[PDB]
């Protein structure tokens, strides 16, 4: 799904009526400037990630944007039904790390 | 959880700022009442129900609020992780009707 960002944004409990649509993070070139270009947005940012690398996109928004940023990571289910699980860059590590995710994912980013 | 409340509010997308906790409907006596009561509430309602009686508070909503009304039903996996279906009342009551409900929820009803 193209606009699973849509009900993610609803989701999150974030600022949500201005949001800057990032989609996927480079995996290699030009990732770390992306990153580091994104260290003084206020705006909520929302990206889209697959399972496998959540973690690691999880860990390095932590390094860039700091743990205690909050953040909301999505799996729509249907347009109607969403999982959800939502607080600091932290505390999502710490759940990600003891259980792997399912599906494509949204990210939903708190700004600065 | 008690409190099981707080993050279905985040979730629901609905207005959350002001609102009414309602518990529990009431499930014999009083209970046609108390929806007779909240007909012309404008506030955003915060309601408990267990997974065997939600179809049928959602079809009476229905019935006193009108199908279009806005509701979200969310689950509580952990205190981090929620699982949430919203839309209007007539496509939660077509969605819990395919398939039965899977704990305690929280109904977040948009107000008039």
């Amino acid at each position: 799904n193209a606009t699973a960002f849509v009900p993610a944004l609803v989701a999150s409990g974030l600022p949500n009526e201005k949001f800057c649509f990032e989609g996927f993070l480079p995996q290699k070139k030009g990732r770390m400037t992306k990153l580091k270009s994104l260290v003084d947005e206020h705006r909520t940012m929302v990206f889209y990630e697959s399972p496998h690398r959540l973690l690691k996109t999880l860990t390095q928004f932590a390094e860039y944007f700091g743990p205690e940023r909050q953040v909301s990571v999505s799996r729509e289910i249907s347009k109607i039904h969403e999982e959800t699980v939502r607080g600091t860059l932290s505390e999502l590590i710490e759940h990600f790390t003891a259980t792997d995710p399912r599906g494509e994912i949204v990210i939903v980013l708190a700004g600065i």
